[PDB]
């Protein structure tokens, strides 16, 4: 059952990420103003550029797969806590559902943490020191900078089911809060491989990398609770 139970799950995983990928895509070209709304109201000079000669279907397609991985997230959530939970860890159906639904807002805090609190600070540490607007007035590439906010987005929505899964594998018993303080440096090194892999220049990476370096002090905290 341990073997096949995944494979299922995750297929049925696969499924509502595809369904909600196709429902997404009808409201793909609202959610890409939504998505340029921030860039647009915060440095009104900056002009976007479509890059290659023609490529709007591209973004429509990234933004439709992000958004639809987003409406997927309730059904993902449910089938990893049903893959993890009754097989061994906690043995307790009551507290199944404050888990799931705690896991779920706090996916949603991710997302608004992500496009409220770090993408302005992003634009910030990118386009907005001093007089250099000379160097972006129509000088920005749509791809560039949606690709950025989705996969910012969808990496912090994830990221902020940190402390919960950590508070589990804690008080489980799993891994001790020892274990994860002495692991802080390599952690960093993850910090800055997604803050690589998500942003596209030095600044940003330093930048997204320093809430995640948070939300790792905050697991083993809750760690120190969970055994005392």
């Amino acid at each position: 059952e341990h073997l096949r139970e995944l494979r299922y799950r995750l297929i049925i995983s696969i499924i509502a990420f595809l369904i909600g990928s196709g429902i997404a895509f009808y409201f793909a070209k609202y959610v890409f103003e939504i998505l340029a709304a921030p860039i647009l109201k915060s440095y009104p000079e900056v002009e976007l550029i479509t890059l290659s000669p023609t490529e709007p279907l591209f973004i429509l397609i990234k933004i439709s797969l992000a958004v639809g991985f987003i409406i997927a997230s309730p059904v993902i959530l449910y089938q990893f806590w049903r893959f993890i939970e009754p097989a061994l860890y906690s043995h307790e159906k009551r507290a199944f559902i404050p888990l799931l639904l705690g896991s779920i807002l706090l996916f949603m805090l991710g997302a608004l943490f992500a496009y409220f609190i770090v993408l302005p600070l992003a634009l910030k540490f990118l386009l907005g020191l001093g007089f250099t607007q000379l160097l972006a007035t129509p000088y920005l590439s749509v791809d560039m900078y949606i690709s950025f906010v989705l996969k910012l987005v969808v990496a912090f929505g994830i990221a902020f089911e940190m402390p919960i899964v950590l508070y589990v594998l804690q008080k489980a018993g799993v891994i001790t809060p020892e274990q994860l303080a002495s692991f802080r440096k390599y952690f960093i090194v993850i910090a800055f491989v997604i803050g690589a892999i998500i942003a596209p220049d030095v600044s940003t990476q330093v930048l997204m990398a320093i809430p995640l370096l948070l939300l790792y002090e905050i697991s083993i905290f809750l760690g120190k609770l969970a055994t005392r």
